[PDB]
């Protein structure tokens, strides 16, 4: 009939009410986000005299233990920042309130998926995409810090918010799915579109999987559409094969889940499995990006920054970001050296 003295609901979520005041400090405005973890709300802090975003975690050990891992990581990252010149969202403070662990974050603006939606999925300019791509490469450079060595493990356009709606400065949010580089515990990781080949193949993974995710995201910010929109793991892998060809033999000879998508003929070479799809590596990125045809669907014809020479620099970086082999996939540091950022 009632859960937690009438504060909680069926699904262990605090019933957020408008105009409620918590701890004589936070004035609740309205619900803004939702997910597995629980809820997210817009709140005004009377002390610091500023808007904040409070992540109200579900009243259940499982979710509370996950949140406590996130806090550990956010405080670990925020300890190595202070200046906030590395594009990780700032965990201000946390506390328990009516049996919910709350995480007070700075109030960020709408996310990149919201930005995509506002273009009717026609995408944004290369000049703005560069800016995002530069900040993210720096963000990943930060996470690659030896003492951190953090894998976000769930990069997508919804986990990339703007600081201000009239600026291009961004922040990465949601480190609930993240864990520091460790021995392989979990295998079904990342959102499907942005899921690396090594994960799909069930091989050892590291911080490179975040790079793959960025590659996929950056193309999508410009074209306006997901690069690899798989309806399931098999489809997802086949959309990748369309663009980049068949993964190298030496990868697939190691892959535990190789046979889920491919088949090893008597010669010792791999081909697809018939279930549809263009042949291996014939839906070229050059053509998707529209290097020599005025960009995605010709919509960027004769705009500054969108020349053949610009697009070619963009294309090259992305191909290095989408390198099948994670040992060779471009590292954050050298991505920033790339001529796309001159
Ligand atoms: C949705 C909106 O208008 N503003 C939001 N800002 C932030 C900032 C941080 C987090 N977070 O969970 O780390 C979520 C949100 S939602």
């Amino acid at each position: 009939k009632v859960y937690n003295d009438g504060y909680d609901d069926d699904n262990y979520d605090y019933i957020v009410k408008n105009g409620e005041k918590w701890m004589d400090r936070y004035e609740i405005d309205s619900l803004i986000g939702k997910g597995s973890f629980g809820q997210v709300v817009k709140a005004y802090d009377r002390v610091e005299q500023e808007w904040v975003a409070i992540k109200i975690i579900k009243n259940k050990k499982a979710f509370l233990n996950q949140a406590q891992i996130e806090v550990r990581l956010l405080e670990l990252m925020n300890k190595h920042d202070t200046e906030m010149k590395y594009y990780i969202v700032h965990l201000k403070r946390h506390f328990m309130f009516r049996n919910h662990l709350c995480l007070v974050f700075e109030m960020l603006s709408y996310n990149l998926y919201d930005l995509l939606r506002n273009t009717n999925f026609r995408g944004v300019s290369l000049n703005l995409t560069r800016k995002f791509a530069q900040q993210m490469c720096t963000a990943l450079l930060f996470l690659a810090t030896p003492e951190l060595s953090i894998i976000h493990c769930d990069l997508k356009p919804e986990n990339i918010l703007l600081c201000n709606p009239k600026r291009s400065a961004i922040k990465i949010v949601d480190f609930g799915s993240s864990c520091q580089l460790g021995q392989r515990i979990y295998q079904y990781i990342q959102s499907r579109f942005y899921r690396s080949p090594e994960v799909l193949l069930g091989m050892p993974y590291d911080l490179a999987i975040d790079m793959w995710s960025l590659g996929c995201i950056l193309v999508e910010m410009h074209t306006g559409e997901p690069l690899f929109s798989g309806a399931n793991e098999v489809d997802q892998m086949n959309k990748i094969v369309e663009v980049l060809g068949i993964p190298p033999a030496h990868i697939l000879d190691q892959a535990p889940k190789a046979r889920k998508f491919f088949e090893k003929l008597p010669d010792g070479t791999w081909n697809l499995k018939k279930t549809e799809y263009k042949p291996p590596g014939t839906r070229k990125l050059h053509n998707i990006l529209g290097v020599e045809t005025g960009g995605p669907g010709g919509r960027r014809a004769g705009e500054s920054g969108h020349t053949v020479a610009d697009y070619l620099k963009f294309k090259d970086l992305i191909l290095r970001m989408l390198d099948y082999d994670p040992k060779t996939r471009i590292q954050p540091y050298y991505a920033l050296q790339h001529s796309f950022f001159k």
